[PDB]
């Protein structure tokens, strides 16, 4: 929980770092310095989206398109993202915000991929790798929503997001069932 | 030696009364999240705001709503790893249980404390007595000096993530 940012740049230029139980892919593009980085198990992170049917692209953008709105679980995601960071790291990155994106399964909703974007220039790019594989774990873990209309028909639903840590309370339970 | 139960415990929602008190779990059925507490508690679904306009209070690093206290935070995570037994530790694993105190901005004593996990997890296979054990002695012990934001609020929430060392 004293955790900070470590004091250089982690994240310079594509690498993959191979941990203790999982492998990271870190694609950088040497002009905007811009990072993609992701579990290198992950096969959907370029993949265009489209309707499965036909492969026609997918233009849309507002997310009642294609998953039913769920308070709980849209605050939980948040949630998870920001309780990752401690408060050493999230007092010295400031205003700058993340990028992360959860990738749904079309049938399920359930949270198929995870990635991370930001810029090599930002204190994203000296957070520890730990960090955001934990993001990566508990979002998939605990975080789904319902496919509906045009989501159900798609090979991937994506929700990509700006946040930045900032130490918010946990979300308000949803009330139980029956 | 006490371990884990066998299957899920609080799968759906439910009252468990025991000889000496009642617990309520509440489970949303979609996400699986469990929340469970003592039924006497009233704030386990109540708003954090200020009090004087009714704003809600989101949570921030940057708002200190009690005084800092190392060792009172350690006695709190001392209660919470004791009352698990090193079995139940072991089975456990990575996965954290969220433990929530809600604190009078007046005294800063604990008035109410509730727990969450998902059905999925093994939280969800901890004996009643366990969660019991933490409530109480969390009550009795901890309290904390409520400062600058924290007492201007209907309620301070102090809610954590840990696993348990086990005894």
């Amino acid at each position: 929980t004293e955790e900070s940012l470590e004091g250089t740049v982690i994240y310079k230029k594509t690498t993959t770092f191979e941990v203790d139980g999982y492998t990271y892919q870190c694609d950088v593009d040497d002009g905007s310095q811009f990072v993609t980085l992701y579990n290198k198990e992950n096969k959907l992170t370029y993949e265009k989206i489209v309707y499965k049917d036909t492969g026609k692209t997918y233009i849309g953008s507002w997310s009642s398109n294609v998953i039913e709105y769920d308070r709980f679980m849209s605050q939980q995601a948040d949630f998870i993202v920001d309780q990752a960071f401690t408060k050493a790291m999230a007092d010295e990155i400031g205003k700058t915000e993340l990028m992360i994106t959860m990738l749904l399964s079309p049938n399920t909703g359930e949270v198929m991929e995870v990635n991370f974007n930001f810029f090599t220039f930002e204190p994203y790019a000296k957070v520890p790798l730990h960090v955001y594989r934990e993001i990566e774990v508990k979002l998939k873990e605990q975080i789904h929503f319902k496919p509906i209309e045009e989501g159900k028909q798609l090979n991937y639903i994506m929700l990509a997001w700006m946040q930045k840590p900032q130490g918010k309370l946990p979300p308000l339970p949803p009330p139980g069932s029956l």
